[PDB]
């Protein structure tokens, strides 16, 4: 007669699958960030952290679980072994190490995914690790699973660090600011001027210089300013981590809660702008459930989708020189 | 015109103070944890970001930054200046760099000379704010931070044995498979390895775990309950061994005890005070107290009934931590 | 090409079922109160409303659906038939008159209950309508569940009103404010004295005359008000909505997301307190994703113990007389 | 000793002036979910109800009270008197009853005569946000009466207008509505604008992509799309009879920007006097940047010439009323 039989009288022990399961690969500083922001959005009823580095997994494991009481998330879980991760809805992929890179990374890919599939044959995968675009058509090409199932982070962060930019510009709130950067992530990322707006007043109407050379106000400089952001936080703390785990949250809040709302995320756009590779770019996608279920067409000047068609066509040159 | 001037009209320029802004000093770990949590919770209006490395203090602001499309606080600064802080209603202390294997004694000292130059830039830009503390060892520098202030009682609170009392409800819900929220139990006195586990008042639904089990806390116990209390000193080192510092806990567990404060909450938490004149104290020492928090900071305290045991460990703590302080230079 | 088709490609149009649905029977003012604060609390990703008069029925779902750009709940349904209740984790049942108030919703059960069952097997039910100690007893007998699945309200809003009632008195949030109200929703229940408490400190133990009259402070009214309260309420405002709906959003949640947090809810208590007839009573209950898992065994005085198998008893000789 | 001080030691018996405070005037079904919502959504440290039936004000203010437990927001008081809406940042009216129009109008105004010199007394540096109807004769109302500079006077507006409007849109779309953007401006309600040109997804003009649209040769007829609006408003009313939850949601989305400064921009009723030829004190909605300090700032929607002559149209009606009406 334990205390617990005598404070506590069981009606079942019928242990079921968890309902809301969310599996971040990679403990790392972005995988970690990601897990904070999930945890505080209340987004999933189990998590799971997966690693191959086992003490520093045990240790984020139990620091997370640590902070429980000011969670709504009752089961968090950890091991190297992919058992740990089964029934997952979604699985976050940010294992890396910050054309060397890809194959390096492609083989780690070759024991993630499979193991992944294995445990969770129905989830979504969000692949956040770079090159994200390569490494988004890698896992979709392992897995053997549809399209809608295999998105890339993408322009996600690229979009959100633009319209933080353009909102110090205009004296307005980045929710209130709206612009897209679609195409190849990173360096290669398009900032679409057409559809820059504020109240559903578009800048390119009201300035049609705008993001071109002649342009007075230079605009093309809140562009370059996303990437030289980026390169400016690593050079100053040596790594990114709350901006990209914040962004990869509110993916996981449209897919976990079938919300239907679009973002910037990086899904196969064989089809479009005259692409015929089978390769993985960012367009706006619609997120739910199963995924990316639709994608925004959205219309590009000559000089727009030449940018994709040159990103797509380096993007196969890689990628058909890949051993899987 | 410009583009922005071609798009807005502007009404007025006037003003602009905040009106809940919070700062966080020392942007390591602790302090980075304590801010992403305070950001998610919606709790301020103005965020502040205090270090010494500029590199480091810069890049964790544009990081958070970049971020501002998932938030709803509009401005984040940072600065090596105080004049960044100014109007702060509350201030967050983490700055000190964590401890290695060094001691007590080298931490109080380094950290104690720290906040000597801390306290008075906090207190010229921000009078009125509530100061919580957080680095350690942190009921010694809740006192520091008490005397340099010059500030009441009510408005210097340490995190004290806020997150202890966390792990161990932690602990106490997988054991018995319910939620941390409904198992109800309060570690109490000096943090961390002193800290005293309040058997009597540990309960699920109102039903004392003492009352029916009446070895519970004892070395007689055949379950070893003892053992939880235990294994929130020995998980704390685990996870520093493992990961090489804790961050996510306390941080969640901080930006709770914001939450009482910035809402005027008045909910009752396990904090550090001023405690002089309970439990046969009569030295100015801060030990954790259930301590009811708002917007005046520390506003109350609940009287705990403490047997004659745990009332020795706390007179004990307060003994040795006396001890340390009267040799303390202002 | 429709402008639909030209904005947006489709990759997948198969119409996924709902992860987290809740359905609420009754648009009354506590039926929309309980919406309303499920909706802001994000429990699910469908809402489900009936009810047997067409037009305010309509009008709510409406009224509701106007406000999704403020929300998280993709879609909001709602109808006289059982069919848009398809598949919900939870049904709550607050359709009812505001022994003849038995009998009277006994005969709308009969119809409610086999018509939810229907159509979703596998729900919790969580019954607010009153007798809810009856009418719960009622779901479970119609119903067939097995007793986990069938929760009734119960004491929730009396111990709710008890915590206020004390936070009022101590100058504390009723969250730190810690105190029981069990047995009988209503005129009838049981304040467990022994069990109020701030921060682990008994009330009981420190004021020995607690819930007594011999109580200089007349602690002891603060149950009473709670009883007062609820009369008070409907005199001024001809009934009760906020208070209600906010404990079932509350409950919900610990449902919805698996939280295992103890409540005071209506459950089979036969097998305690010498209990031995087919009635539920509220006791402690650890609340999640199947519904009551356990019971939390309170030690209740001599007294205590005699006023819940009274109730018990009041409840029976009611029950054995119902047509089903 | 009393039981309380048994238990608890106190260091300081308070207490500081209100620091996040929201009044709402008028308990009816349209200011009561203004207030629930606002209480969910954790906008004030202190709600203040204010009414002129005392037993239906004392029951909601106790109502909200008894669900505290589960709410963030400890204070909540309410009385006849305006002493209780002492030091509000924010005070919402919703007081008047549900509905001639000037009828509505001159009557709403006899109400407005002694609710805004009140408010003002009590609270001289609030924000004002109108919900009542007419609202944006209204709005121009408690601007006059108050004395307030024009940023703090802000009209409901066009607001519920327009979220209605991008749930119909996100209907036909599949997308979320918060996906679907596009803007109703000019006069709440029956006279209201939908500015087909600022109407996307992802930046994706559908005028662009569909010339057609919100035309009148639109083989898809998107022009139903600000019908319904105005449709299903009525029909919201010959349904259940009432209009709160929707309209509840948005105020409270209102309130969010002001009490936490976000300087978001919203469709809000403000004085639109020097734009678009219209030259009387009148408040019509446009999109706002709100923040601490009301409406700081406007966008300058570009609008076609027949947009822009039904805003002009509006003013000229609203202005005919106002100059009538006896304060
Ligand atoms: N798409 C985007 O917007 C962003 C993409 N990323 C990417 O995130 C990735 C990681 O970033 P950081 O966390 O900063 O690197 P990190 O070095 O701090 O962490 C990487 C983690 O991956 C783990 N790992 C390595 N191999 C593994 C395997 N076979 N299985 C499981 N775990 C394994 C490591 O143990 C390590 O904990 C990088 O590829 C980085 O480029 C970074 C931020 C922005
Ligand atoms: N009370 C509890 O339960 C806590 C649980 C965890 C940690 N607690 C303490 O937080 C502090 C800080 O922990 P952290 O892990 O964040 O230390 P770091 O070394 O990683 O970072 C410290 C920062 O402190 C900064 N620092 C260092 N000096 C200064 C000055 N003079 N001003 C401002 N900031 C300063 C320094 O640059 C670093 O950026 C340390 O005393 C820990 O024992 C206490
Ligand atoms: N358990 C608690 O703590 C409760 C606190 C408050 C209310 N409690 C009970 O909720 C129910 C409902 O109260 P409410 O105030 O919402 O009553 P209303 O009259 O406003 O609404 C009842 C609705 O119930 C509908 N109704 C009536 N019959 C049906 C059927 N057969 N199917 C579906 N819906 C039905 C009817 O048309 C109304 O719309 C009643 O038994 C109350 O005693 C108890
Ligand atoms: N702007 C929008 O989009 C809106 C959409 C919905 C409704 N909108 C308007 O809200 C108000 C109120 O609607 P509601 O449906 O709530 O009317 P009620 O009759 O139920 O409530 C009115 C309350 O107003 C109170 N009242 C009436 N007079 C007063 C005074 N003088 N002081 C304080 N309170 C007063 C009265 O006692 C009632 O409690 C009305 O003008 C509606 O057209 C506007
Ligand atoms: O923000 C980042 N940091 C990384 C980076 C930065 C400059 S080039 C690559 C990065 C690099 C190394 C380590 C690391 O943790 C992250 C990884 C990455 O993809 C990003 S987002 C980014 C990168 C370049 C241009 C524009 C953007 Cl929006
Ligand atoms: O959790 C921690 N980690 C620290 C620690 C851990 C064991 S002893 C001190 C710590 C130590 C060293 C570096 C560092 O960053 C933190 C700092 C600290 O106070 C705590 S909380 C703690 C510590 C000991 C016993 C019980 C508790 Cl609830
Ligand atoms: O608070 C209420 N109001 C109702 C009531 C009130 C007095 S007796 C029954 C009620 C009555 C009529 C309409 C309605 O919506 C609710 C229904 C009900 O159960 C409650 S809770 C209650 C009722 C009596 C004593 C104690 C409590 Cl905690
Ligand atoms: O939604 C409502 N209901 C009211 C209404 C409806 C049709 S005309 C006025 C209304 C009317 C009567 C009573 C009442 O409580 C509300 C009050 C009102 O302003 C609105 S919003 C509305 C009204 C007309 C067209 C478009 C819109 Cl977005």
């Amino acid at each position: 007669a334990t205390l617990k039989d005598q404070l506590i009288y069981n009606l079942l022990k019928e242990e079921q699958t968890p309902q809301n399961k969310i599996t971040v690969v990679g403990v790392g500083a972005v995988g970690m960030a990601c897990a904070i922001s999930i945890l505080m959005k209340d987004l999933a009823d189990e998590l799971a952290l997966v690693d191959v580095i086992e003490d520093k997994l045990k240790g984020e494991m139990m620091d997370l679980q640590h902070g429980s009481l000011f969670l709504r998330t009752p089961k968090i879980v950890s091991g190297k072994d992919y058992n740990v991760t089964a029934n997952s809805k979604l699985v976050i992929i940010t294992a890396g190490a910050r054309l060397n890179l890809v194959q390096r990374n492609v083989n780690i890919f070759k024991f993630i995914i499979p193991n992944v599939v294995k445990y969770s044959p129905n989830c979504k995968l969000l692949i956040v690790s770079n090159p994200v675009d390569i490494l988004t058509y890698v896992a979709w090409k392992i897995s053997g699973f549809p399209k809608n199932r295999v998105i890339g982070s993408g322009c996600n962060l690229d979009s959100a660090r633009f319209r933080y930019l353009m909102g110090e510009r205009l004296g307005v709130h980045p929710l209130s600011c709206h612009g897209w950067v679609l195409g190849e992530h990173g360096d290669s990322s398009v900032p679409v001027w057409s559809g820059m707006n504020v109240a559903g007043v578009s800048l390119k109407t009201l300035h049609p210089d705008l993001g071109t050379d002649k342009d007075k106000e230079q605009w093309k400089e809140v562009h370059k300013q996303v990437v030289e952001s980026a390169y400016e936080v690593i050079k100053l703390k040596g790594y990114t981590s709350w901006a990209i785990g914040l962004s990869v949250a509110d993916l996981a809040e449209s897919i976990m809660k079938n919300l239907r709302r679009v973002h910037p995320v990086s899904t196969m756009i064989k089809g479009l702008y005259g692409i015929k590779d089978d390769v993985f770019l960012s367009v706006p996608c619609i997120l739910g459930q199963n995924g990316i279920s639709d994608l925004v067409k959205v219309t590009l000047t000559s000089e727009e989708e030449a940018r994709l068609k040159k990103s797509a066509d380096t993007l196969w040159g890689i990628q058909k020189e890949l051993q899987f």
